[PDB]
């Protein structure tokens, strides 16, 4: 049993120019694939790019899901946030349903460390 949710999208440093959108990673589950059984992190969507970038560079044909995208709609920014959520949501279920992505050690950093992305690079550069 894997229960992964994409949650509560929070503005960080809000009201000033390096403003940006993070999203609750909550994962629990009775597998010991994973070395903790519940975390919590939060990751920004530039940091999705560089996981889905890093899965593809290791896992030869097994297919990576696709993130959402940007959109070529005006909507409200709350409708924009709910849309990409869901898109993040989606790309982690998928990612989880492959023996191959999952043993992925990039991508248990991901989900359960606080490891910024470089810190995690910098960790498989230097074995
Ligand atoms: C770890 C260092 C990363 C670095 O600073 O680069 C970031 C840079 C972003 O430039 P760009 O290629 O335009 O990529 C943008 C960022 O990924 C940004 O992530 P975040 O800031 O929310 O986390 C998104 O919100 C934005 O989406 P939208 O346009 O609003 O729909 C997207 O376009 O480019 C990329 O990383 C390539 C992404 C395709």
């Amino acid at each position: 049993v894997i229960t992964v949710r994409v949650q509560d999208p929070r503005v960080q440093n809000e009201g000033s120019w390096n403003s940006y959108v993070d999203y609750k990673i909550f994962l629990h589950t009775n597998s010991k694939a994973f070395t903790a059984k519940t975390s919590c992190v939060r990751r920004r969507y530039r940091e999705f790019v560089w996981l889905r970038k890093q899965l593809q560079r290791n896992a030869g044909l097994v297919p990576v899901p696709e993130l959402p995208g940007k959109s070529t709609f005006f909507g409200t920014s709350d409708e924009f946030i709910e849309k990409r959520r869901q898109g993040l949501q989606h790309f982690l279920e998928k990612v989880l349903q492959s023996v191959v992505l999952l043993s992925d050690s990039q991508l248990h950093l991901f989900l359960q460390s606080q490891l910024s992305v470089p810190e995690i690079e910098a960790c498989v550069q230097g074995r």
